[PDB]
């Protein structure tokens, strides 16, 4: 699986504001709003990137929801500013975290590891 | 939990400041021992172990596999590999690391990562 299908949950038009390095990787990126409704039928996804730069509480509870739905096993990486790093805990149930300034090598490493 | 963590940095270097400078800005206590198994024999508590993997990826990899062994004990001490930008392409699940860090990571990220891995 060279390319992965990533769902970026964000109030933004594209992921380049959230994670710029994604633009330099071979993975295919689609964007949806950070709402349960938005996620109803995106289709396939290998990883969910959760945009958590601005509204940490929303992201936390959104994340808590997705993990514990009891059917969910899809990994979630939270993209956190420098910023809300102190706000990230095990309660989020994230599988990993990324700073928006992360370069391509680290983004790819973390996506691969969270799928393997 | 506790504020200050006991960190064991396995490196062939004199001080951890070479490996992760951000550690200088954090309240955690740092011990340095050579990257060999005899390191774990060191008395003294350790919350986490930082494996210096900046120069010799294969040595670090086999050392990590050895120490971790096939999983697993929930009870084991966690290992975070400090890796350069070059050989990030080389870290995989085979290492059995608990997290990864670039040597240029700032204090907030180092702190966040160390705390997540003790949970």
């Amino acid at each position: 699986h060279m390319s992965l299908d990533l769902l970026v949950m964000t109030a933004e038009a594209d992921a380049t504001a959230v994670l710029p390095a994604l633009d330099l990787l071979p993975h295919t990126v689609r964007v949806r709003a950070p709402e349960v409704t938005a996620l109803l039928d995106a289709g396939h996804r290998d990883v969910i990137l959760l945009d958590a730069r601005s509204d940490l509480a929303s992201a936390k509870s959104l994340c808590r929801m997705l993990k514990g739905t009891g059917e969910a096993a899809t990994p979630i990486i939270a993209v956190v500013g420098e910023g809300g790093l102190v706000a990230v805990s095990a309660e989020w149930r994230t599988d990993d975290i990324l700073l928006p300034t992360a370069g391509p090598a680290e983004v790819d490493a973390r996506l691969r590891m969270v799928t393997t």
